[PDB]
């Protein structure tokens, strides 16, 4: 499928244990992706000082349309340096590695895969 129905736990940014996916902009895509798909993926919703806590580059989940069966389609998009890769809409918040912590609420998005 084109697009895969995912419940992201969201997680605050001072409890997040492993704060990126890797140390390039094609390896934290490939990371999130196969962390989306094994359901080892959270999301931390971006507000002032959260950024500069994570480390780059970063994942972030943009809106790629205006939500089936209330879930959100959304895309991945990179960033290093104040550089992005892709282009798409509103920011819903960067994704992370989840290794157990304990989420504040659910995201329901559709990923375009």
């Amino acid at each position: 499928k084109t697009h895969v129905q995912l419940s992201l736990p969201v997680l605050q940014v001072r409890d997040v244990l492993v704060r990126g996916f890797g140390d390039s902009v094609e390896e934290v895509l490939s990371e999130a992706r196969q962390h989306l798909k094994d359901g080892t993926c959270g999301l931390v919703e971006v507000e002032k000082g959260v950024l500069p806590q994570l480390e780059q580059p970063y994942v972030f989940i943009k809106r790629s349309d205006a939500a089936p069966h209330g879930h959100v389609m959304v895309e991945l998009v990179a960033e290093l340096e104040g550089i992005q890769y892709g282009r798409s809409g509103e920011t819903l918040g960067v994704l992370v590695p989840h290794v157990g912590e304990i989420p504040v609420a659910y995201r329901k998005v559709l990923l375009r895969k």
